[PDB]
Order: C-alpha cells, then structure tokens, then sequence
C-alpha cells in the first residue's frame, strides 16, 4: 500500500485525505495519491512563482542538462515505471515499457530543440523609408507558470510532452496527472526530482476534480494551460481560461479513406494496427473506415482477418486488446455497440464482453444514424462505412465534429494530396495509419480536436512570449 | 443625409433600422449606417461561408492582386476618406489623411508578405531511426471566416491590419466597424468592392452591440475573432470565443522609464509626442512617466515646455489635442484628473475642460493611490511618477495590469537591454517612444493588453491552420 | 544602323570601335554596340564603386521603388524589346515578348522579396553557459559590385535574374551582356536608366571577349561574379575568380526517366515541350530520354508523333524550331547528329538542315558510344536511350557530367521519390518536364552544371555578406 | 618515439616513410607520422567514395549517435590528448586540455544541430498563377566527400569544426591534419574510430605538401574543401578548387577601435586577453589597437601594464606567452618588430628572444609605414595606432586587406552600431574582444580574410547540396 506524495517546492509532501487507485485489470490496490485541497494547490503555485525567476535566469544549456539527466533516470527505471503504468491503465507490458522509452527520447529531443531557439533581427527599411534606422530584436521569453494536465492513456508521454517543452523554454511547470494514471505522473516527478530540478521548477498536483480541478485552471498564477483529454472538458477549459494561452488536444474520430486503387492488404494491416492499439483508447487512432463500394467487400474481409488475429487478454500477457480504463467507459462503448447492432449493422467479429474486457468489434454497413459512426468510442470498435465516390468519402470525413488526423490510402499520390487538401484535419497520412508520428512533426487538431499545434518545436514556441526590443541603429 | 450601406455578398444592403453618426467635434449628422439584425448577420456569415472555397482555390498572387488594387483605390480617395474619418472620430485632418496612406501601405505590405509564406518539409529521421523516410510536408491553410472588430481610434488602419493579413492568407473576412467609425469602415469596404473583390470574400456588419454584438462573436460560422478594443470587452470576447482562435489587442499603460544617464530633451520630446498623439486616445501611447528622482525635475520642466507647445482645438486646424471621442470618455478623463488633484498632484499645465475638448494635463508627484497611475485614460493626461531606483521603476512598471509596450530612456544600452529584459511588456523601445511601429515589426501585449502577436507576418500566420501531410 | 550605347555612371557612352550584330535568322543587321577598351571598363568599375555607398545608404523600400519602376517600363515597351530580342537571338516573337513580361514579373518579385530579408538574433546560452549574456545580431550586407554575365538564350531574363536580386540587396551591378544578344542587354539598361536608378548603380560593359572578358572578371573592383553560360567558360571563370564568390549556371543534360507505370502520353508531350523549346537551346531543357525496355517502343511512337508536329521556320511565324544561334552551333549539332547516324541510331524524324535552321531530330537506339548521349547539343536533337531496369536508368542518368535537373515519369510517387533521391541533380521533376519553374523555386546545378543556388530568395542571399554584431545584453 | 598511423577505410596504416615531429617547446621528439604517397591518398579517397552510400542511407539520429560517442571518448581522454597537443603545438596545458572539451561539446552541438535541419515546402502560386499547383519540397543532401584541412593553431578544434558538421550532414570526410599538429589529428581520428564510425566514413591523410598537398585538393573525388590556414595558401586553394565548393578561413588583422567615451580599463583588459592568447597565434585575435588621440595615452598606459603582467615561459607552466610554432615564424615576427623599431615606433614592453620564445611587444606610435601595422604577425606583437577622428579609425580599419573580425570599444551603443555597420569585417564585437565565440554564432571573414560562413549551423548547411523535388498536387 504505497503512499505516493506530491512534489511541491522540491519537497515531497502528502495531504490529509488521499485517493486510492485500483487496477483496471483486477482492482488490485496500486497505492494512494494525496487529495490536495485548494490551499495546497495555492501554495504549489506560489512555489512555482518563486522558482520562476532563477529558472529563467539560467542558461538554456543548464536547463537542458537537467532535462537530459531526467531522461537518463527515466530510462534507467523503465521497467519499474513500466510495470506500474501497465497495471495503472491496463496497457500491454511492452507497450508500457515502450511509453517510458519514447518519453525519455521525447524529452531528450525537447532539451536539444529548445536550446536552438533563435530570434529575429528585423529592420523597418523594407516597410517604410522613415523606419530604416530602427532595429527590432525579437526573441521569446517564457509565459511563466505552465499548467500541464495529462490524459490517462499516455500518463507519462503526454505529460512529458508538455513538461519538457515548457521547461527548456524557461517556464516552471505545474503537473496535474490524470485520475487514473496519477501514480505514473508522480513517478515522472520522482525522475525529475532525482535529476535535481530546482525547487519549484516542477511541482505536481493530485486531487479530486470537484475540489481543485477547476481551481487550478482559473488560478491567477497560471499563465498557460496545456490540456489533453476529451472535447467536453476541453471546451470547459477554453472558457475557464479567459484569454490566457491554452493548448488543447481533444478527441478525434480519425478516418481511413480507402479508395479503389488502394493496396488493400497494407491498408487493412495499417488500419487495424492504428484502430486497435491500446484497444482503441487513443485520440490519434483510426476510428472509422470510409471505403469506396467497389473495394469495400475485399477490404472488409482483410480487415476481419486482421481483427481476428488480435489477442484479447490481460496487459502482462502483452494482449493487443486489454480492458478499458473504467466500467463507465465499457458501458459507453457497449452502448455504441448495442446501438449499431439494433440498426442492423453487420458485426463481423465476436461481440462479447467480460466486464471491462471488450472484444475488438469490427462493424460493417455503418450508416449516419448509428452513434458509432460519429461518437468517439475510445474503445475497441471499428466502423466500416461504404461511400459511392471520393466526394462522398470527403463529405463523410468532414461531417465529423473532429479534425485531428486522417489517413488516405491510394495508389495515386496526386489524388491523395488533393484529398488531403480537402480534408478538414490537422494531419493527413498517405497510405499509412494515423499517428502522432515522430514527435517533431506538428501535432494539431481542428474544429473539435483542440487549439494550438503541438510537436516539440511547436510546443516550445507556444509556451513562450515574443518580446521585441526596438532601438535606433544609425 | 448620406445613407451608408453594408457590403454583403458583393451587393450593398441597408436595414430597416439605422444608427445615426454625429461628429465628436460639433455633433453634425455625418450620415447613417444600417442597424443589422441577427438574421442579417446570419446571411452575411452564410455569404462568407459560400465564398470561402473559391477564395482559397485562388492562387496567392491572384488575391494579392485584389489587395494591391484596393490599396491603389484607397490611396486615390485619401482626401475624401480622410475628411470623413477626421470628422467621424475627431482626428486631425493631416493625421486622418496619414491614416489612410499608412493603411494603403499596410495593405501593400500584407499582400506581398502573404505571397511568400513557405511551408516546411520535415524528415522524421533525426528523431527516430524508424521514422526515417517519413516526410511531413507542413503548410498553412486559412482558418476560415475571420471576424475583424475595429477600434474607433483607427477605424481604417486597425481594421485593414486585420482584413488584409487575413484576406491574403485565403480567409474571408467579416468586418465589424466600430460605432464611432462605422462610416470609415464602409468607406474601406467601398475600396474592397471597387477593386473587384469577389462576392462574400469581404462583408461588413454594422449594428447596435446589444443586438448582434455577441451574436456575431458566438456564431458558429466564425473561425477567428480578431478584436481591437478595451480590456473589459476583450476579456468578455475571450470567454465568448470558446476554443476558437482569437487575436485580442486591448489597452495599455505604456511606461516611459527615464534614468539619470539619459538625454532629457530627447526623452521629453519623445514622451510628449507619444503621449499626446491623437490626444492620448492610443493603446500604444506613453501613458505614464517613471523618472528617477535626480533627473525628475529637469524632465518635468522639459516635459512641461513640450506640453505647452501643444495646440488644442479643431481637427481641421490640425491641432495636437482634438476633443475626445465621446462625453462619457471626457467624463472618465475628468474623473481621473479630479482624483489626482484631490490627492495633491502637481498639475503643471492648465487643467481646463470645454465639453469634449479636454486639455493636455501634465501631472507630477503622482503616487500609487491616485487612479491615474493605473487606469488607462484614453485622454490627454500624463502622470509623472518619481522613483528612487531603477528597481523601483521596474517594479512600478510591472505593477500594471497591462503589458503592451514600454520605453526605456538612458545612455547605457546594456542597462537598457537589461531593463527591457525585466519589463513585462510585449515591446520595449530604447530611447524612443512606444509605437505600433513599422507594421512588419511584431506587435503584442501581455498580462492584459491582449492575446496573440500582431504585425503583418504574425497576423498572417495567426489566422492560418497548420496542415501536415505525411507520406513515405 | 542603330548605334547603341553603354550605360556608364548614368551617362550613355560610346566607343571608338563598335561591334556589329546581325540577325541569326537572315544575317540582316540590327545595329552596333560599343566595343569597350580596358580603361573604359575601369571607369565603369570606378563609377560603380563610387555609387555603392549612397545605394547602400538607401532604404530597402527606396531601392525597391526603382526596381518596380523598371519593371513597369519593361512591361510598357514589351513588343519593342521583344521584337529586337526575337531579332537578336532568333527566339520567336511570342516567346520573346513573353521573356520581357516574365522578366518584369521577376523584377517585381525580387524587389518584394528583398524588402523582407530578415536577420537572426542568436544567443550563446544554448551553446555554453559562459556566453549566455552575448547576443549576435546577424544581418546581411551587400557584397559590393556584382558582375552579371548573361547568356544568349535569355539575355534580358537571365540578366534580370542577376541584376534585380543584386540591386535590391544593396549591391551595384556591372552587366556584361552576351556578345550576340547585347542589344537586348542595352535595352534592359535603357529601362533601368529610365526608371531613374542612380548614377553608377547599374552600368553596362559591352566589348570583345579577347579584350575585356578576363579583364572584368579579374578586376579587383568586382566582388561577385554571376555567370550563366557554357560549362568550359564557367570553369575558366571559377579559376579566374580566385576566392571571390561566384554563381555559375552552366550546361545541362537533363534526363527524362520513363518507367513502365508511366503515363506515356503525358510523358511524350512533356518531354517534347521541354526538349524542343527554343530549338533545344536551354540548359534546363530535357536533353535525353532514358526509358525502360517494356514501354520504350510505345513511348518512342508517342514521342515521334509529338516531335513531327513541331513548326520549323522563322521567329515571326512563332515557330517552335527557329534557327540556332550561329553557324558554329549548327555545325556542332550537325556533328552530333552525324556521329549518331554513323553508329546506326534510328532517326525517328527527318534530318534536315537549311543553313542555321535544323530540323528536330528524334534519335532512338542511342547507346553510350554515340556522343549525342553525353554532350549537350544546344540544338534540336533528342536521343532516346533504352535501359532494362530502373537501376540501369539511374546509372545512366548519373553517368552524365551534368547535374542540373531531371524528370521521372512514373505512376508510383513513392518510387519516383526514391529515384529522385538517387538522381545526382539539383532538381527532380516528377511527371513534368524540367524548368527553371516559378523563379522563387531554388535553381541549382551539381557536379558539372554550376556553383551556387539561384532562385530569387537564394540569389539575394548569395550576393550578400553575413554581418554579425555581437554585444553583451547583461 | 611513437609511430602514429593513418585511419584509412577503418584501418590503421603506415606508408613507408615517416615524418618525424618535434616539440616546438624545446626540440623533444614526440613521434612520427606516415609520409603518405599519392597512391595511398587515392586509396583513401576511394574508400571514402565507397563508404558514402551507407553513411548517407543511415538515419540522422544514428550518425549523430556516432558523433556523441566520439565526443564522450574525447572528454574521456582530455588530459592525454591535451598533453600531447600542448607539446605538439606549444600551448599551455590548461589551454590544450581546454580545446579537447570545447571540441567535444562542439561535436555534440554539431550532431544535435545537424539532426534537425529542416527543408522547405514552397508553392508557386505566390510567383505566378500558372504554378499554383506546383510544390517544391526543398531538402539538403550531402555534398559528397569533404576534405578538411586543419591549421596548427587548433589541430583538434578547428578540425572537428569541419568534420562533425560534415559527418552529421551525411557526407564522409577526409582529414588532413596540419604538418605541426598531425599527431593531434591522428589522436582525434583515434576517438572517431573508437566510437565505431563506419569504415571509410572518416579517413586521415598525412605527408608532405610537395607530394600530396595539391594532389588531394585537385582530386576528383573531393567534393568540398574546408580549409583554415593563411591567406597565401587559401588563395592557392581557391584557384585549385575550380568550381567545387570551398570554405576558407584565412588570416586576420582584427582591429580594436577605441573611442573617447570608451571604458578604457575594460578595453585595455579585453584587448590584451584577445591579442596575446596563445602568443598571438590566432586568426581572430586582436592585432591592431586603433585609438583616438584624446584617450590614446591613458589607453596606452593601461595596455602596457596589462601586457607587463603577462607570464612568458613554458607551456606546462601555463605561460600566457608560450613559444611560437617554428623558427620561420619567429624570424618573420622579429622582422616585423625590427621594421617597427627602425621606423621609430615606441616599444612599451621589452623586446626579447630565446630562439622561438619572444616577449610580448606593445608598440606605440605605429604609422601606416611600419609593416606591423598591416601584416599579420601570428606572434605576440600588438601595435597601437593613433587617429584623430572616428572617420580616421574607420578608414584605417578598412585599409587592411583582411576582413575577419573587429572590436569597437565605446560607451554610446548607437555610435558603436554605426561604426560596426561601416566596418568591413564579418563580425564586430561591441565592448569585447574578437573571438570565434560560441560556435553556434556565424564566423566568417569578408575580404581576403576568407570565403564562406562557418559556425556550426552555417558549416552544416555549407557542405550540403540543395535538392528540390517538384511535383504537382492539383
Ligand atoms: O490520446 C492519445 C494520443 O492522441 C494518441 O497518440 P500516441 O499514441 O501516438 O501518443
Ligand atoms: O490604438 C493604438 C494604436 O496601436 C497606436 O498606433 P501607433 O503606436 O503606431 O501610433
Ligand atoms: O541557359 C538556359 C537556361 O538555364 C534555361 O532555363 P529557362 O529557359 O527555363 O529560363
Ligand atoms: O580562428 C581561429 C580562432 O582564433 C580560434 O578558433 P577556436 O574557436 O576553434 O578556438
């Protein structure tokens, strides 16, 4: 019964109350995290504010040295961290060891990306002849206190993808780990503390969302909100932030537009590997298949073979399909499956449940009226939608409320490029599954998938402030 | 009795109701502008949404051609537009003609800068050996319908600085000209219509702010709100926009920090020219002087002479101090002046009201308890605040709720650079007054002066969406 | 008999000796240009060196104003300059006025692009913690005097492409027009002087190569040599320039790699349009077809139909095949054609020669021993080369000594991209012919095809010097 | 008595003959170096040509892993390499060890900088409406084989500054160590080979310039020459290169312009620290004090006491003034001192000579007639030159045939910026000594002082070719 604590002003501290964390696999007690109160969150913010000056008065290479030390420690304990993460959010054990390794690679790259940030030296001579002697030296300064709110699916990766870009840029970071996955956020904080990050530069906040979860967002000391989660909470954040800068990475129903000339075997393998990784619990996952009618049958057969080869089971057996995060999540996904079945959709895959453990349901004949065609299941369902033309596929893709990513499988790259130009998404992948990619590529969503563009350089550039210094050079 | 109309879907439209516009100089009826209803706003947004795809299907050079045409036409009617915008916001006629010519120059520069927006080609390898031979082609696409809300002080320049950067990027623009200054917004729309801009690409919205003011901000067709105005209204817009991208350019109490080793004559001339241009109704004006005690008396004397050389009167006489925009504005300035003089501030110039026409009040011995050290007047009042140290000056400057711009007057540029690093503003000017400047320069506020970075390149970038395309 | 004059120090200057220029189409006469002596070249160089300080002192928008005025005057006298151009180099009057118009467009774009050249404000904190208070403001200064040597092909376009990028960046320009199309260069100077560009900012130096050819290149006043022409002369310039910066745009042997999946009709049309534009006298024209065996016969038939549809005549009938520039050119192309004939290459189109007027020769079954497979003809002859594999095509394309551009005609863009990365050229066009393209695109050659990157942005950057100013900010 | 060998194709080689290398400190023999022949140089070039298309095919992060391994090994053996370097080139032991760790974190920065080189995605629609659908994907490809020639000055630092920016860019490198400092080049090769660098990727050439000196520069395998030496040999190289790209870092005569408002104590300290570091044997050292007559006497006294407190002796006692590299250098420097004192220059510090070890000479009343005012001594001689105005100082500064770096000591920064923009140098330091600076900063000479822009990013981009791939998106 481990009693994990909160990093606050460089000291590990606990709270009077604590939240118990149960495995989504078998409800094993993983430990407890403190249930902070509003005054505790307030004092963590005031520690951050006090640590900010000396942190941004450091040279970039020094902050990067701290970051590199953190990444080394994180890679050192990749199995300790990986096991706890694997039982905390019920993801495959190699998938959970893989997240820690990808995390360390991400913060190494962010440390090295954020010490190469170059300003501009602009002159007014090109705009007007009267300002020919004026020189603006434009650079970037930290926004201040960055508040990072991590999601459950990648509690170590999508938390470090906010902490490391903010830290190298000179900001202090306040981390809010998810409700499920908070022990992993505290373990990330342990790696940061072991590195030697100065007191107050990185603080953690754990608690009930009904007590401090709004209080930390509307706090006056917070200068930037970096949030990954679902679109409802993201829309609430966008209004609770006022006009303070935010980065929201919300839900996505990513389409796989498959056309007649698509190499269907590769398309099916990629579509299934994208759709069912972490049992569908990914924002950047293939969440619908929009296939043309002429190849829809063969694509459905290949998709069925791929989805039948998926091993459902328990995280430590390295199952492709592990239990979903909550019972409420399984109930919501089950409702989507029920609604599809009631409207005469062809479930060409066993449709059975075992509590949290759902089965990789591949549906066909999915129409506009089924909720599985629009709602993000965040679980193991994959709709197949048949369209008559490319225009119908593009209209179906752009009918979604989400614009995160999309895949276009073709053989004609000129055709794929103009479809990609037509798709109202942030990223289009040509003949590949949709993903966050190398975390040096831009990662952004549109209409409902969030605000701002991520990617390591884009995240460093987003939690900074432009400061122009203008003088005369005669 | 000119009945100005609204550009919607290329055609000119009027409404049943009408707002009447009176000069802040002598209250003459300048004309009337339509008071659109929420349904008419909706139709303007639908015209915009239908015009968007053919506008971004146009090549960049083809849209820049329209922008250059509009700038040439607008410079053609520099005197006609200038007189109307002079008597509409009580701006000096040589400054109102200058606003139009600088507007034309901004549209030219925006066209030619939005021609050259180049994307990236990232390679994946270098972050992972697995993602080697994945190529991301990163480019920018228009956000969609850009809603621009212009301020009264520059109805033509600060509406074009939202329209032209958005239009060149591929967006369609829905302009919301201010209440005082709506006629100049339609005079700017006249140029866009004359220069063959396609239907629905540029539309104008005029009406009472209690009928369509929130209806247009909250509309779902709006994809970007570009707003210039006051901090209360901007803070309201910030929440009303949701997670839609916004550009807010709110107020600012720009400080003029003067040190002991500083050319006081140059500093005084710059401080007064900045502070009292358009009689203080500028977001980027010197709105407070923070001088060190040793040079405070010499600077006060020099500042007083500079203020005394100011001409107060009528815009068409090219006065330095024309009347403020409204009576409520003058009452608010007069309240600040009263609060200051009822607290023993040394008024160094003759406090004198004549209706809207206020007088260039220069105050001294201003402390933190007077509400003129903190509140942005938007009128002809300059507080001198004396501090004992450079640290005291920086703390006083950073105590403001605004962070737009600031000036540091000294002779040690290394000292000025250090102070500029410490100042929580967007732009620091060393040994010059604050200004929006060369409009290619970044223009931004922090802390409460706004959200986002303006300046033409930054404006074009802000109203676009990154569109990555990854392949093998 | 029009006695054209050299623009020197704002004044029109003539010489004791004048070179006479005759029409390549009928040897008529067009006028004379001053054959300057070396002292005259010195006075032009000194005029430029004295004009340099006040031209640099100008604001960028003020320098751009002259450029825009020149562009307007050029677009005004489009038909006059065009007629003299089509007379000078036998180009085709609708393709000669097009050169004048594309030249004014280039000048406008160069002015507007040079307005926006922004510097860097680099900090040392990312590299070391001891330099964290040092700021480098890095901007670009003019090199000084730029010597632009134009070719006969495009004597106002490939001349403006050196003058305008140089002028907008603050340099003063020496223009050495081609010995043949010099009258067109003096017309360009007429336009620049009419715009009102200051005295000594743009001068022209005509003459005989044996007197002032190496003389102006070796002058110590010249700070940059921008030369486009033939590869041997380019090598001589590369030696003669010492360590002074140069930009050489030399010959090319651009290949059209045609694979089996290619759309052969599009390939044939693109290849013929690229290859026979201006009678093959372009460095960026297609100059050899490298085609796989399977589709080679169908491609050759399509290519033959395209070639035997080209108009051969005089420039004022707007012929696609107008006479080559001089008699030595026609003799060299005829020699290549003969060498191909004796080694049993299949002439797919008639082999005719009416003096300078050559007929377009499509040669099939061309092998590595015929010299038309390697040498740049600068004449209307295109060899088709058959290869058995994609690797054979890449080996044959990279066997050339030239590296300017190439086309890959394919249907698989992934394959086309792989081949493009394998081709040793500056630019690869996928399913299109080679061109200088939009002039904002980079234009460069590799191994034997030149030195430096052209394109308006790259040309502006090439003829400037980085000037870094480093100071403490704390 | 160690016999060092040449890294060729992953193997160590002696040739038949060996150049024996002696310590410039006394004469102590420290080893021999293979006197390679033209044939062996050819085999090394061919090994590099064969290793190229596997190093290119590697990922940027893998090539960077090799670079980081080399940097780690280099810091592991900093004292052994440093001691050998200090006796090899006669610099203080703490300064020879300090260019081994400065070299290692030059190598780290080079790798981290080279693995985020981004390309462009240019569209043609801004230039013309006919090319709106053309997209250029502009990326950078390795130049090929890089020839790096190091100077004796920094045989490790000024060698890695060419190797690492090359190797990270994907192109293989051949290193020619200086004749005096060959041991250090082979010691750096030892670290590169120990790191695991693939065979043929990093080779080393030693021998006699009369045998293999022009032979390697003129070799057709070489695609880029990166040379830092003296202006004569750089003039030869710029000619022998042809049109092959080169980077030349030649000599300098950096001036410290001191005006009347200047802080004279700071100027006096900075000037001596910059001028006499490594016995004045740096290209970027201060070699000229140009001071206004009002403050010239006070400056001269401060400078004299600054120079007098320097220590002259042995490198292992960490003398500030260690002996110059060879006897020819001491003869030339003594000739400069001679010419100065015959023409009635006022020696402010004693002039001495102990064969190779000279004493630092502060010369006042230096005029444009003494050779010490114009020639680069590469020895501990600093001439003070008095001028009557700032315009006279700028005229004297620009009178030099060198354009590398310059210092302006002022108190008015607007004045210092004015003068800096007037100065014909590559870098101007305001109120600080000239230096190569943080190596991320641009480093260049703009006169007969060099060709090309160095600095880690600038040298990475110099030894690459732009490759544009243009296709239609439509
Ligand atoms: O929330 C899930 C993320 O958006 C999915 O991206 P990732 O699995 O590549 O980190
Ligand atoms: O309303 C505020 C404007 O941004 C001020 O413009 P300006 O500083 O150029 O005079
Ligand atoms: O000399 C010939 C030029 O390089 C060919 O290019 P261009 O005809 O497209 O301008
Ligand atoms: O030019 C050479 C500089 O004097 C020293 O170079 P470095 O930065 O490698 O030590």
């Amino acid at each position: 019964m481990t009693r994990y604590q909160n990093l606050v002003n460089g000291k590990w501290k606990s709270s009077e109350q604590e939240i118990t964390i149960y495995s989504p696999i078998n409800q094993e007690e993983l430990g407890t995290v403190p249930a902070m109160t509003q005054t505790e969150a307030d004092e963590a913010m005031q520690a951050a504010r006090a640590a900010l000056p000396a942190w941004r008065a450091l040279s970039a290479i020094e902050r990067a040295a701290y970051l590199h030390k953190t990444a080394a420690i994180l890679e050192r304990d990749k199995e300790k961290i990986g096991t706890i993460l694997a039982k905390e959010v019920a993801k495959g054990i190699k998938a959970a060891i893989g997240e820690v390794v990808r995390t360390a690679d991400l913060i190494r790259y962010a440390a090295e990306e954020g010490l190469r940030i170059t300003g501009q030296a602009m002159e007014g001579g090109g705009f007007e002849a009267a300002s020919k002697n004026k020189l603006a030296v434009v650079r970037r300064e930290p926004v201040g206190i960055v508040l990072a709110i991590a999601p459950f699916n990648y509690p170590v990766n999508l938390s470090a993808s906010k902490i490391a870009p903010a830290l190298i840029a000179g900001n202090v970071v306040m981390l809010k780990p998810p409700t499920q996955g908070s022990i992993s956020g505290l373990l990330l904080a342990k790696a940061f503390e072991e590195a030697g990050i100065p007191a107050g530069v990185f603080n953690t906040i754990t608690g009930r969302g009904s007590e401090i979860g709004d209080y930390i967002i509307e706090h006056k000391e917070v200068n930037f909100i970096n949030f990954t989660g679902s679109t409802p909470i993201g829309e609430r954040i966008g209004r609770l932030a006022g006009m303070r800068p935010i980065m929201l990475e919300l839900g996505g129903k990513d389409a796989a537009l498959v056309l007649e000339d698509a190499d269907l075997e590769h398309a099916a393998k990629q579509i299934v590997a994208g759709a069912f990784s972490y049992s569908g619990q990914r924002c950047t996952a293939i969440k619908r298949v929009i296939v043309l009618e002429s190849v829809a049958d063969k694509l459905a057969t290949l998709l069925q073979e791929e989805v039948s080869k998926l091993t459902v089971g328990d995280p430590f057996d390295n199952a492709d399909i592990t239990p979903v995060i909550d019972n409420a999540s399984a109930d919501f996904i089950w409702g989507l499956i029920e609604d599809a079945q009631e409207k005469e959709a062809q479930a060409l895959t066993p449709i059975k449940r075992e509590g949290n453990l759902l089965w990789p349901v591949l549906f066909d004949q999915v129409t506009k009226d089924m909720k599985v065609a629009w709602e993000e299941p965040f679980g193991p369902v994959l709709p197949i939608i048949r369209v008559a033309s490319v225009e119908e596929a593009i209209a179906f893709a752009n009918e979604s409320e989400f614009g995160l990513q999309s895949s276009v499988f073709t053989n004609d790259f000129k055709k794929a490029f103009e479809i990609a130009e037509k798709l109202e998404v942030g990223t289009v992948h040509i003949n590949n599954k949709t993903q966050r990619g190398p975390d040096n590529f831009p990662f952004l969503g549109v209409k409902g998938s969030g605000a701002g563009v991520q990617g390591i350089k884009y995240s460093i550039e987003a939690m900074t402030n432009v400061k122009s210094i203008v003088f005369d050079v005669k």
